[PDB]
């Protein structure tokens, strides 16, 4: 199948440096967080993970809802993204994430959850490396 | 064990949405691209996951570096322009494309390939997605 949509963004200056998207849109600074003894000034990679984690899942939900017979304002994700020492002295990402739905039963909820971790690309990208935990809210 | 550093991001309201983090220091509007009949206002999950991939790989290059004691490879001698595309997988899904253009400062050709190599290993991106997408990756100098 073809790429339905294509983007680029250009980082420089290191782990203090920028990212800029190539139209202009997106431009922001980037800080090694404090807990890596940086300023905690601006994004991350870690941060800017979670949030297109949590904007695709998100999204995802609607593909899943829409193949079937829950509103975009229905859902709610909150990724949680860290960083683990691994053994050879570098970072593995962990991925934790609350889904909330409005509207819809336990059950129906859990079904939704589950076929949307197929359908979202970033699921399907880290699959196997990471262990994406998560849990499944209603309102 | 431990978790050295972990960050909170909140989406709400889908693809014409917004994210922000808990802490405050992220918050951005998303919008529908131009190409898939939206505004192309604001950012979506591929430019965001360009962004991350773009900045975690161009500074695991300078840790990589931090000791190939040589060149010493510094925050500006390092640049990398990612390629992000979404595509249908064959199964009700969608996957990422994921190409890096690398640029590397002061440094021959042949030095520049092999720590590009060395950086995929440790980049937690790369390792994330490893088995899952193709990364395909050009290396320059100047």
């Amino acid at each position: 199948m073809s790429t339905l949509y294509s983007t680029q963004v250009k980082a420089v200056g290191g782990c203090s440096g920028t990212i800029r998207s190539e139209d202009g849109i997106l431009e922001l600074k980037l800080a090694l967080p404090k807990e890596l003894g940086g300023k905690g000034d601006a994004t991350n990679p870690e941060q800017l993970f979670a949030a297109g984690y949590a904007a695709c899942f998100g999204n995802a939900v609607i593909h899943v809802t829409r193949s079937n017979k829950i509103r975009d304002n229905d859902v709610e994700v909150l990724s949680t993204v860290g960083i683990v020492a691994n053994g050879n002295g570098g970072f593995a990402l962990t991925v934790h994430l609350d889904v909330t739905l409005s509207g819809i039963s336990q059950a129906d909820a859990e079904k939704i959850v589950e076929q949307t971790h197929q359908v979202c690309p970033y699921s399907n990208a880290i699959r196997g490396n990471i262990q994406v935990s998560t849990t499944v809210y209603t309102k």
